[PDB]
């Protein structure tokens, strides 16, 4: 399992998830 951290850019924020492929 590789994870990383997701920054996604919503209602201008950035959310930054630590998803696991």
């Amino acid at each position: 399992a590789f994870c990383w951290n997701v920054c996604v850019y919503r209602n201008a924020v950035r959310v930054c998830h630590r998803r696991c492929n």
